[PDB]
């Protein structure tokens, strides 16, 4: 298992990489610190996080330190939703790079599919309580996106949340100049994703992996709700290799030549899930945790449901 994947800009992204959203401002600093030291060179972003600051002290640091160089470092990031509109994609994105303290990304990625009316808050609402949409045409979008690879504000562009019709919709834009890198999708035994992960991988798109540990710590979870980390199987699958449930979880979208982003605050944990380079699943193994499917989804956005370009009525 090599530990970075080819993209199609040329870049090589590393396989494993330290996710941000929900890690508290006033822990986020010394999380990625402790990633860095403990080896992470990928930490997955976003504006909508509210964290990026924080984040970005941590890289700071860890480069005046000498403990890594910008070149060994994969950044990721994601424009959010209200700032689809052309003319507002470049502010955005230089916003991220003044929070992250960069000068570049390594990739910037349309964090959904769905844009929304502009403004401070992040899911502007009407009276009644709908979402209020943009009428930008993601196709307006990605050209924007696509200048800024050619301005040098980043190295890759790519998506995430997008249904197989919506990628497909890029792939055959119009004067399409790059295509996107990644799409960066939730993938985990509960929500297996075959079609779309073929799909994309077909036309040489490079699937991350998000929520990988089905996202134990998100706001709406219920107490009744699935739990991969105590899937009594998956456990059994980690014992017979001495390693834990999450390392099983985070070892199983590597095999499938996905990148793979779980998040951690907590120290030792973020020493644990890099620790997945060492053992294989089996043939055997991995159809196994395929075959627990659900088509469970964590994140739905069931506020946007509503909105022309939500996702997720599509089958894939
Ligand atoms: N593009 C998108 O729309 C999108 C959507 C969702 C997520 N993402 C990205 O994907 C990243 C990962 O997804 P996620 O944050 O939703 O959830 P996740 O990585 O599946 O799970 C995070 C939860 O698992 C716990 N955890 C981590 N390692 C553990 C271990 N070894 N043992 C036991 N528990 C462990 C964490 O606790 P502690 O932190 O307290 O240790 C936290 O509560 C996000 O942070 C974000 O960067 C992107
Ligand atoms: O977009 C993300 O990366 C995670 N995330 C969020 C991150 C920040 C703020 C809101 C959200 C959110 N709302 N719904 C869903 S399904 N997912 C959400
Ligand atoms: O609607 C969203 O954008 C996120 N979200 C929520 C946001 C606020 C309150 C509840 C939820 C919720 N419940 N289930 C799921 S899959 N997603 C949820």
């Amino acid at each position: 298992m090599a530990s970075r994947i080819l993209l199609n800009n040329g870049a090589k992204m590393p396989i494993l990489g330290l996710g941000t959203w929900k890690s508290p401002p006033g822990q986020v600093t010394e999380a990625v610190k402790v990633a860095i030291d403990v080896g992470y060179r990928h930490i997955d972003c976003a504006h909508v996080y509210q964290n990026e600051n924080e984040v970005g002290v941590a890289i700071q640091e860890k480069l005046r330190e000498q403990v890594v160089k910008r070149e060994e470092l994969f950044i990721v990031s994601k424009l959010w939703c209200t700032y689809h509109e052309k003319g507002l994609v470049k502010g955005a994105c230089q916003k991220t790079l003044s929070d992250l303290k960069l000068d570049y990304l390594d990739l910037y990625l349309i964090h959904w599919p769905t844009g929304f009316k502009p403004g401070k808050e992040f899911f502007p609402l009407d009276e009644s309580g709908n979402v209020v949409p943009s009428d930008t045409n993601i196709l307006d979008t990605w050209a924007a996106m696509e200048e800024l690879v050619d301005e040098g504000l980043v190295k890759a562009i790519g998506i995430s949340n997008f249904n197989h019709l919506q990628v497909e919709m890029i792939l055959n834009k119009p004067g399409l100049k790059y295509k996107p890198a990644v799409n960066q999708i939730e993938c985990h035994p509960y929500l297996t994703q075959e079609k779309l992960i073929q799909y994309c991988q077909s036309k040489g798109i490079v699937v991350t992996a998000y929520s990988p540990l089905g996202s134990p710590d998100r706001p709406w979870a219920k107490p009744e709700d699935p739990s991969l980390l105590e899937d009594p199987r998956i456990k059994a699958i980690a014992a017979k290799h001495n390693k834990t449930t999450a390392q099983v979880l985070i070892r199983f979208p590597m095999q499938r030549n996905l990148v793979v982003i779980p998040k951690s605050v907590t120290p030792e944990r973020i020493a644990e899930n890099f620790k997945v380079f060492d053992f294989e699943l089996s043939s055997q193994d991995m159809t196994t945790l395929l075959s627990y499917n659900r088509n469970w989804r964590v994140c739905a956005l069931l506020s946007c449901t509503s909105h022309k370009d939500y996702p997720f009525h599509e089958e894939f």
